[PDB]
């Protein structure tokens, strides 16, 4: 009530705090005259447990890529407050790659091979890839380790957590096939040059907005409302540039409109037919 509490789904906390902590600081000053005196960090490994927090009051705020941002607003414990921009961005989209040396030149050739994805809240790097094949008809099997293969006829999927991983396992013949976002593919710490010289692109996914600020179902409006306008400004603001930087390189927010409403709402179905199936 008197604390505001932002957050993230993430797996590494310890890198993603520091995102975090300076535009709060920034925010927490500026929201006094709607009660909020003070500021906390609460991340969580998943979508479900932050979820909960959600719903138990324990996070307040959170800033996610677009698929998890539904995952948390299925689950009946968040909305959307603002669109967010990152790295001047409002779009991204999921691309698949492989060793040029493969035999590997569609998406439809994923059957019979592995596809290395990074963790169920990922927008980009599991639920818009997982949402691509279902509606391309291919089958993706969980696979339990390596060593297993996928049915003659179906892809078969490995979770190696990071974005790294992806790349590092791809480019060293363990898996067939890696899932990256267009943004991760010329990022250098997740895409080392080294691996891409290696690497084709074979398919593309559609669109989805970049990110979105989510706020928990049964916060005070005029706390909303005041968060709201405070990031708005935030991005005009000089006293918040760093701040904006260090959180994730957001390069602005903006309000919602029917646009981004009906795209949330359609990635929304996606993610859900995502976790329907898996």
């Amino acid at each position: 009530s008197s604390v505001l509490v932002l957050g993230r789904i993430s797996d590494d906390p310890a890198s993603h705090y520091e995102q975090l902590k300076p535009l709060l600081d920034y925010v927490v000053p500026r929201m006094r005259e709607v009660g909020i005196r003070r500021g906390e960090i609460l991340m969580a490994p998943d979508a479900r447990q932050m979820s909960s927090y959600l719903r138990r009051g324990r996070v307040d705020w959170v800033s996610e890529t677009t698929g998890a941002a539904m995952l948390l607003e299925q689950r009946g414990s968040a909305h959307p407050l603002l669109m967010t921009e990152r790295g001047g961005l409002r779009d991204f989209h999921t691309l698949f790659f492989v060793r040029r040396d493969s035999p590997i030149h569609s998406l439809s050739q994923l059957r019979g091979h592995t596809l290395a994805l990074q963790n169920a809240s990922s927008t980009s790097g599991y639920l818009l890839p997982m949402l691509e094949l279902l509606r391309n008809g291919i089958a993706c099997d969980v696979l339990l380790s390596a060593d297993d293969t996928p049915a003659r006829g179906s892809a078969g999927y490995l979770m190696v957590g990071s974005k790294l991983n992806v790349a590092a396992f791809v480019h060293k013949h363990l898996i067939d096939v890696g899932a990256l976002s267009n943004v991760d593919w010329d990022d250098e710490r997740h895409m080392p040059p080294v691996f891409k010289r290696d690497f084709r692109i074979v398919h593309r996914t559609a669109p989805v907005p970049r990110a979105v600020e989510m706020v928990r179902t049964g916060m005070d409006p005029a706390v909303e409302q005041r968060l709201r306008v405070v990031l708005l400004q935030a991005a005009s603001d000089p006293k918040a540039g760093p701040a904006l930087k260090r959180f994730f390189d957001t390069t602005g927010f903006r309000p919602l409109d029917p646009t981004s409403r009906r795209r949330l709402q359609e990635l929304s179905a996606g993610v859900q037919r995502v976790r329907d199936h898996v």
